[PDB]
């Protein structure tokens, strides 16, 4: 759920707010089209995409999934006692929190205007 993948994210990068990734780009945060403006907002697409794709299992709702997890020593793993839904949306959270700790942050990318910038 949407706190797990705050709590992956604050544990892939100690070093921001969780809250800067959560409007950044065209699909960071509510957003889910366009062109990805960087890297970092590439991440963010292919995590959507991935939402997406959990999504077609029954019953399957990524913001909302509780999914078993652990964040120790530096690394992140989804747990065995994941079934398919709660497996997919883990990774897919997983995945995304790793990409977002070697993206570039670029502050002119916060926020930006969705209706103009991502059609
Ligand atoms: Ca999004």
């Amino acid at each position: 759920n949407l706190y797990q993948f705050k709590n992956m994210i604050q544990c892939t990068v100690p070093s921001r707010s969780w809250q800067d990734f959560a409007d950044y780009g065209c699909y960071c945060g509510k957003g889910g089209s366009g062109t990805p403006v960087d890297d970092l907002d590439r991440c963010c697409q292919v995590h959507d995409n991935c939402y997406n794709e959990a999504e077609n299992i029954s019953g399957c709702r990524p913001y909302f999934k509780t999914y078993s997890y652990e964040c120790t020593q530096g690394t992140l793993t989804c747990k065995g006692d994941n079934n398919a839904c709660a497996a997919s949306v883990c990774d897919c959270d997983r995945l995304a929190a790793i990409c977002f700790a070697g993206a570039p942050y670029n502050d002119a990318n916060y926020n930006i205007d969705l209706k103009a910038r991502c059609n």
